[PDB]
């Protein structure tokens, strides 16, 4: 079979995880998607000449059993850590997602990309510089996205695939 990359999109409720995933897979912006629904989505794509399968888990936070959360973190190969540029709390939450994923995977080398979503909104409480400072500290890429206009969306997911490839070649 072609290579499949298991990606997981994490972050506070309301940041745009669903809107980002649906833009990537279906190429439309979704206004309202129930905040409590967690699903995975597949799309065949071509990234730097490689035909491959993205299998994206759009998370929604607490699970019926914590074992479920630990199971998708161990299965996931790379994680998009999303905050919204107008929600400082969602940015502060990134610390806990970075920690938790490394802790479950018991790894210091987990492919991740920091994503600051809703870049189309003039309303902003998290400046680019602050998010760059966090990404520099983690040694991972940082991309600002808009699920609404699609700006940065392919970049965020494809950069994550590229981080996964760097990890695999070691
Ligand atoms: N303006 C704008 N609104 C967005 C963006 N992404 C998501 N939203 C809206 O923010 C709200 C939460 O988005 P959703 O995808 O459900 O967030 P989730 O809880 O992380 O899955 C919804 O009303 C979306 O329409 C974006 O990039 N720009
Ligand atoms: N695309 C991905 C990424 C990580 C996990 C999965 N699927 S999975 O390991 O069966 C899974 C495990 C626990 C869940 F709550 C949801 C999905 N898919
Ligand atoms: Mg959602």
């Amino acid at each position: 079979g072609m290579t499949e990359y298991k990606l997981v999109v994490v972050g506070a409720v309301g940041v745009g995880k669903s809107a980002l995933t649906i833009q990537l897979i279906q190429n439309h912006f979704v206004d309202e998607y129930d905040p409590t629904i967690e699903d995975s989505y597949r799309k065949q794509v071509v990234i730097d000449g490689e035909t491959c399968l993205l299998d994206i888990l759009d998370t929604a936070g607490q699970e019926e059993y914590s074992a479920m959360r630990d199971q998708y973190m161990r299965t996931g190969e790379g994680f998009l850590c999303v905050f919204a540029i107008n929600n400082t709390k969602s940015f502060e939450d990134i610390h806990h997602y970075r920690e938790q994923i490394k802790r479950v995977k018991d790894s210091e080398d987990v492919p991740m990309v920091l994503v600051g979503n809703k870049s189309d909104l003039p309303s902003r409480t998290v400046d680019t510089k602050q998010a760059q400072d966090l990404a520099r500290s983690y040694g991972i890429p940082f991309i600002e996205t808009s699920a609404k206009t699609r700006q940065g969306v392919d970049d965020a997911f494809y950069t994550l695939v590229r981080e996964i490839r760097k990890h695999k070649e070691k």
